[PDB]
């Protein structure tokens, strides 16, 4: 729904670029770090790998 790049990024395509969400982690199971370079969606809990 939004997110907070301070890259050059086209924010109208942008949004469908999140993390694949392959389980319930630490952002989804995608990164296992501090942050992720987008946030994923927030329903990845339920629709995961
Ligand atoms: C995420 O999935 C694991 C199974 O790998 C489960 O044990 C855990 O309770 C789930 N967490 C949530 C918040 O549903
Ligand atoms: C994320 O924050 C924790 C908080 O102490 C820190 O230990 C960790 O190093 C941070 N992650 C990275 C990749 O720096």
């Amino acid at each position: 729904l939004a997110a907070n790049l301070n890259e050059n990024y086209d924010t109208g395509t942008l949004f469908s670029k999140s993390p694949m969400q392959w389980d319930n982690s630490s952002n989804a199971g995608f990164s296992e770090g501090n942050h992720t370079w987008l946030p994923t969606s927030s329903d990845y809990h339920t629709v995961n790998v």
